[PDB]
């Protein structure tokens, strides 16, 4: 596995470095929707302590098996690098959405709760500490987490992935989906919302028309992975290989490592620069006539201006 880790987590990053500059980048004027790089820091960071340091030092072969810990990209920083991305975007897909979902909550604050989402997210991060660490220490369980093997894992895999796969679900794509969606009804207020997200989402306060391309990428973000996986990741994790469910595990851990690439989800960048702009030069775009070189903070008083753009 170390070198399909540099096919792709070695290009992926620093194209995840022309991604993972940009929310250490300034450290942004973060978070925002660019949280997103602030959550997938510590899971598109955390991805890499992970697809570097530890799962490719002592992260299997490099190692290993060691454990490590969840194995621990897989289960820790997967849970946050794929958890916090089925968040990162109940938040953006539908950040269309996070302002019209909801209430743009006080003209802000419809930041949420995504902001203090953030604050929901550790909320799934000692809420993904709760189960998972009682979920190795449910115990082995603890089986590829600490053994990376067993013995409950596999005399009886069902509870234990039959819960968590029933477990994050049980919830987790569960509402949210069901909750989360409705104002996914901000996508039927956005079916016919690429005339909003074009006009009020080419111009609701942030980085946003190409804020539609929104939910070009968002559901396919549903779909990328998470259509043939919802399927082949449910019906995955059943689990149930020895020897081919892993392995089957590459392609069942390949597109959530093609869901390490936060680069066509960095433009959805979008998103702080493409709104500053109006203006006479390019696109990504906001209009688009040209789309610049304007705005920049409060948000304008000129030239692409101010509600901006
Ligand atoms: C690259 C390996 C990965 C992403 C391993 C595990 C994936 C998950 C725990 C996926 C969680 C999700 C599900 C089941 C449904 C909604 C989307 C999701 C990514 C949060």
């Amino acid at each position: 596995l170390a070198a399909y880790m540099f096919l792709l987590i070695m290009l992926g990053f620093p194209i995840n470095f022309l991604t993972l500059y940009v929310t250490v980048q300034h450290k942004k004027l973060r978070t925002p929707l660019n949280y997103i790089l602030l959550n997938l820091a510590v899971a598109d960071l955390f991805m890499v302590f992970g697809g570097f340091t530890t799962t490719l030092y002592t992260s299997l072969h490099g190692y290993f098996v060691f454990g490590p810990t969840g194995c621990n990209l897989e289960g820790f920083f997967a849970t946050l690098g794929g958890e916090i991305a089925l968040w990162s975007l109940v938040v953006l897909a539908i950040e269309r959405y996070v302002v019209v979902c909801k209430p743009m909550s006080n003209f802000r604050f419809g930041e949420n709760h995504a902001i203090m989402g953030v604050a929901f997210t550790w909320v799934m991060a000692l809420a993904c500490a709760a189960p998972p660490l009682v979920g190795w220490s449910r115990y082995i369980p603890e089986g590829m987490q600490c053994s990376c093997g067993i013995d409950y894992y596999t005399p009886h895999e069902e509870t234990n992935n039959e819960s968590f796969v029933i477990y994050m679900f049980v919830v987790h794509f569960i509402i949210p989906l069901i909750v989360i969606f409705f104002c996914y009804g901000q996508l039927v207020f956005t079916v016919k919302e690429a005339a909003a997200q074009q006009q009020e989402s080419a111009t609701t306060q942030k980085a946003e028309k190409e804020v539609t391309r929104m939910v070009i990428i968002m559901v396919i973000a549903f779909l990328i992975c998470w259509l043939p996986y919802a399927g082949v990741a449910f019906y995955i994790f059943t689990h149930q290989g020895s020897d081919f469910g892993p392995i089957f595990m590459t392609i069942p851990a390949f597109f959530a490592k093609t869901s390490a690439v936060y680069n066509p989800v960095i433009y959805i960048m979008m998103n702080k620069q493409f709104r500053n702009c109006m203006v006479t030069t390019l696109c990504c775009g906001k209009n688009p006539l040209g789309d610049d070189e304007a705005s920049t903070t409060v948000s304008k008083t000129e030239t692409s201006q101010v509600a901006p753009a």
